[PDB]
């Protein structure tokens, strides 16, 4: 119910993600580490890497024990390969507790570090089933519950923008966090944190797509992405209508597509001529469904770095719907493993202004929501 320790113990710059502080090896080495649920690896850098403020180094650390196997993980961008072994980890503002944890000891990387940020490792939050190298690596989270009497639960408050914050609340809730009630949706299968979208409305106009499409080819909660990713078909619609509601004023292609900023002279942004964008999603029960409604603060990012300016963060994807940051940050979201569910819960914390508010509201009536489900 309350858990003052781990209140405000994550930290960030807009833009770079969400850190905690942890503690790996013997003696404890600090590092800073990306909260991300959307994978499922503990990888830290563990070279000297310019970008780096801090890296693990296995050979200051006695409870240090090599797994003799490597790991390659590429994709479209670059790469990361490590070496896996396991060390005693933990959290300073988090549960008093010490557990063996799996570490991918980071060696070499391409595009996966920022330059200028303050973190140089990811907490992979997600299952075992999407692991690196394969599902015998046991994640983090399975560690820390597995080893301790820590409940099988963790929430996330992000904290929205130049320096953001939050919390992670590990092994329960806390109701100062959020406002009114949580709601919940199942998720549908322990690998990312999968769940089922039913249902999207732009300014309460319905899109009126078949609800597969919305789920093409899954649809994720993702700490781990800025934006929310909506799959080619869905983007479109959606876009169409956000155009459509905001045209009181006109904007370059390029706007819509990220691919240019726009900008008004210093506090005179028109939140009000950009729609609400609402995301139903399956209930706990038959035929039921809830509501979560984020403003146009969460999804038109302040970009800071120019030589007010924002970037619309709605883009499409190929991998499904990814509910990242500008989802997040609206809400008090409670990862309920135990009961294999997702809360949420308006945030205590969330941008917004004098006339609209991020909402979660419920109950809907939503028929034939498991066929919205891909396969
Ligand atoms: C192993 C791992 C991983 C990644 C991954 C994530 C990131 N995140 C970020 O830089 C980031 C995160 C949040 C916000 C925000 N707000 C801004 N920036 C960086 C490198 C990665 F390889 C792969 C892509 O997707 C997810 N989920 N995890």
């Amino acid at each position: 119910g309350s858990f003052v320790e781990m209140v405000d113990n994550l930290r960030g710059k807009s833009g770079q993600g969400y850190y905690v502080e942890m503690t790996v090896g013997s003696p404890p080495q600090t590092l800073n580490i990306l909260v991300d649920t959307g994978s499922s690896n503990f990888a830290v850098g563990a070279a000297p890497h310019p970008f780096l403020h801090r890296y693990y180094q296995r050979q200051l650390s006695s409870t240090y024990r090599d797994l003799r196997k490597g790991v390659y993980v590429p994709y479209t961008q670059g790469k990361w390969e490590g070496e896996l072994g396991t060390d005693l980890v933990s959290i300073p503002h988090g549960p008093n507790v010490t557990v063996r944890a799996n570490i991918a000891a980071i060696t070499e990387s391409d595009k996966f570090f920022i330059n200028g940020s303050n973190w140089e490792g990811i907490l992979g939050l997600a299952y075992a089933e999407i692991a690196r190298p394969d599902d015998s690596l046991e994640p983090f989270f399975d560690s820390l519950v597995k080893q301790t009497h820590v409940p099988n639960l963790f929430s996330l408050q992000l904290c929205g923008a130049a320096s953001v914050g939050g919390s992670m609340i590990i092994g329960g809730i806390d109701h100062s966090l959020y406002t009114g009630s949580l709601w919940y949706t199942p998720i549908r299968r322990e690998w990312y944190y999968e769940v089922i979208i039913v249902r999207v409305e732009i300014n309460g106009q319905d899109l009126k797509m078949d609800c597969k499409e919305y789920n093409y080819d899954k649809s994720i909660v993702d700490s781990g992405t800025t934006n929310l990713r909506l799959p080619k078909k869905v983007f479109e619609a959606a876009v169409k209508s956000i155009k459509a509601a905001s045209s009181t004023e006109k904007f370059p292609d390029g706007f819509w597509l990220g691919e240019q900023l726009v900008c008004w002279q210093a506090g005179t942004t028109p939140w009000n001529i950009f729609p609400v964008i609402s995301l139903y999603l399956m209930g706990e029960v038959t035929n039921q469904s809830f509501r979560i409604t984020i403003l146009p603060q969460q999804y038109l990012r302040p970009v800071e770095d120019v030589a007010d300016c924002y970037k619309f963060a709605i883009s499409q994807s190929s991998t499904g719907t990814v509910m990242g940051a500008v989802i997040m940050e609206g809400f008090y979201v409670v990862f309920d493993r135990a009961r294999k569910r997702i809360g949420f819960a308006v945030s205590a914390c969330h941008v917004h202004d004098e006339f609209r508010t991020a909402a979660v509201e419920g109950p809907f009536v939503t028929l034939d929501m498991e066929d919205c489900g891909y396969n």
